[PDB]
């Protein structure tokens, strides 16, 4: 079975950087695509970025494009979400999720099959 677990969350100073990780079982990341979502205090969960495992292309929400980047390790068991130049409103619980190729809009949370439990990122002024 597919099991996802995020890690790396913590308290960070505005303007700082932080790298989150999403670990998956077996070859999950070789057959599924990966997306990152986040839920800020009081708001609805929203799309952050997508990583297509076929060619390695990435897509980012306008809110983080340029500052956030996604990658995968050599063994393909871990996907990362690198954050640069953090803002106060980047504070939220970050979630990684997986979906099967060609299954709909990658920006839509409804198209994902499995979700991690989330990791908190707190940006302080």
């Amino acid at each position: 079975q597919v099991q996802l677990q995020e890690s790396g969350g913590g308290l960070v100073q505005a303007g700082g950087s932080l790298r989150l990780s999403c670990a998956a079982s077996g070859r999950t990341f070789s057959t599924y695509a990966v997306g990152w979502f986040r839920q800020a205090p009081g708001k609805e969960r929203e799309f952050v970025g997508y990583f297509g495992t076929r060619g390695g292309r990435t897509y980012y929400a306008d809110s983080v494009k340029g500052r956030f980047t996604i990658a995968i390790d050599n063994a393909k068991n871990t996907v990362y979400l690198q954050m640069n130049s953090l803002k106060l409103d980047d504070t939220a619980v970050y979630y990684c999720a997986v979906r099967m190729p060609y299954s709909g809009d990658y920006r839509s949370s409804g198209t994902y099959d499995y979700w991690g439990q989330g990791t908190q990122v707190t940006v302080s002024s």
